[PDB]
């Protein structure tokens, strides 16, 4: 009767499944209401924190998977920049179920929003410096000629300027500029 204890767990993972589609909802609240739910008692075996534990890791289970949809959404449109703000971007997004069902909270897809564009920026600068290390024009002798007058900096930039990598970074020139200093120096 061993596997009677195994099937419990799945079956409440069922309920779960079934039951619980947001991560906004508390367990306290779902406890209440599951348990008006018949399929409750096939969960008898299971003692409070256990169910509270498969609570918790299908919220997170939720939680994953509704970011990642969320994500590629957001990957999905393509008049997102850089720039771009939560208060622009919600117009465009707003009947789609990935946004509509990540959460009933603004604040949290807002903050989700602000995180995907954090990821991207790092993910261009990494890209960036890529392009740097490829470009032969770009030598140790650069930042002598950088501090010697306007010139190099627009040479290189001229060089970069048609490059995918290089072009992303339209929206923030003055961290582009910055990336460039930073690999002259090294
Ligand atoms: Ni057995």
């Amino acid at each position: 009767s061993h596997m009677k204890r195994e099937e419990a767990i799945q079956n409440f993972k069922a309920l779960l499944s079934d039951m619980v589609r947001s991560s906004d909802v508390s367990w306290s609240d779902t406890r209440r209401t599951l348990r008006k739910d018949h399929r409750w008692e096939s969960g008898s075996l299971l003692e409070r924190e256990e169910k509270e534990k498969l609570f918790n890791e299908h919220i997170e289970a939720l939680t994953k998977k509704k970011r990642e949809h969320f994500r590629q959404l957001l990957d999905e449109t393509s008049a997102i920049t850089l720039t771009s703000t939560w208060k622009e971007v919600k117009k465009i997004i707003k009947e789609d179920p990935r946004c509509i069902k990540f959460s009933s909270s603004d604040r949290k897809k807002q903050r989700e929003f602000e995180e995907y564009i954090r990821d991207k920026y790092i993910t261009a600068k990494a890209d960036f410096r890529t392009l740097l290390k490829e470009t032969k024009f770009i030598t140790y002798r650069s930042k002598k000629l950088i501090q010697e007058s306007d010139q190099h900096l627009k040479d290189v930039e001229k060089i970069l300027q048609n490059d995918k990598r290089y072009l992303v970074l339209d929206c923030v020139p003055e961290e582009r500029r910055k990336l460039i200093v930073a690999y002259v120096d090294d």
